[PDB]
C-alpha cells in the first residue's frame, strides 16, 4: 500500500526567492513526519513534483499544495500506484538552479 | 506567434545509464535547435519531468517520438497547454541532473 502523485504548476508570475525557499521548508517539515518523499523541480516559473508515500497522506497533503496561491494552473496530477519509493531519503529534495535562483534574487 | 506547451512525466527505463542521459540530451540538443523547440528536462532517481515549448506540430511530432524510446516508459501526458510567451527562450534543451544522479547512472 504505497503511491506517487505527478503534477505541472505555474509558479505565481510574482514568485519570489523567498516564497521558493518557505515551500521547500514546510514541505521538508510536513513529508518528514508525514512520511512523504519526493523531489520538487523549478525552473522559469514552472513547478514538476513527485509525492509518493502512503494513499491518505498524499491525498492529504495534495489538497493542501492545490489551494496554494504561490502556484496555479496545477495540472492532471498522475496518481500512479509505485512498487518502492524513489526519494527514500528526500523528504523534499529541492531541485533549483543557480540561475533560477539568480533570478527569483533580482 | 503561435505557440503551444507541452508537459509530462515519465519513468526511466530500469537498465539507463549516463550515456544514455547524455544520448539523449545530445539528440534533443540538435533537433529542438533545428525545430524550434525550447524546453527542460528533469532527471532523479528515475523519473522524468519535460516541458516542451515550439509551434503546435512541432510539439505533437516530438512528442511522437518520445513517447515511441525504449529509454523510458509510462508517458503521461499534458494535453497541449497554450502559451502566451517562451519560457525557456535560448534553451533548447535544459538539463536538470544532480551530482548524486550522476553518481547513481554512472554506475555499472
Ligand atoms: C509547488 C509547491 C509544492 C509544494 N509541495 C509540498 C509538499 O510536498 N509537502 C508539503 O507539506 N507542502 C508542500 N507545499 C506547501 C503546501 O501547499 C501548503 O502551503 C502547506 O503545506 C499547507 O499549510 P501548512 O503550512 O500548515 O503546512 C507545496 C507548495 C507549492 C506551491
Ligand atoms: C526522457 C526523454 C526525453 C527526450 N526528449 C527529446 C527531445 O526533446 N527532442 C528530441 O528530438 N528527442 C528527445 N528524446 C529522444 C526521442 O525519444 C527520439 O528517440 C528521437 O528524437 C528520435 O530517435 P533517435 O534517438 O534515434 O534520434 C527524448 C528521449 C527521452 C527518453
Amino acid at each position: 500500500d504505497l503511491v506517487s502523485c505527478s503534477y505541472r504548476s505555474l509558479a505565481a508570475p510574482d514568485l519570489t526567492l523567498r516564497d521558493l525557499l518557505d515551500i521547500v521548508e514546510t514541505s521538508q517539515a510536513h513529508n518528514a513526519r508525514a512520511q512523504l518523499t519526493g523531489a520538487l523541480f523549478y525552473s522559469q516559473g514552472v513547478f514538476f513534483q513527485w509525492l509518493e508515500g502512503r494513499p491518505a497522506a498524499v491525498a492529504e497533503v495534495m489538497t493542501h499544495i492545490q489551494r496554494d496561491r504561490r502556484h496555479s494552473n496545477v495540472e492532471i496530477l498522475a496518481e500512479e500506484p509505485i512498487a518502492k519509493r524513489r526519494f527514500a531519503g528526500w523528504h523534499m529534495q529541492l531541485s533549483c538552479s543557480e540561475a533560477d535562483m539568480r533570478s527569483l534574487g533580482l
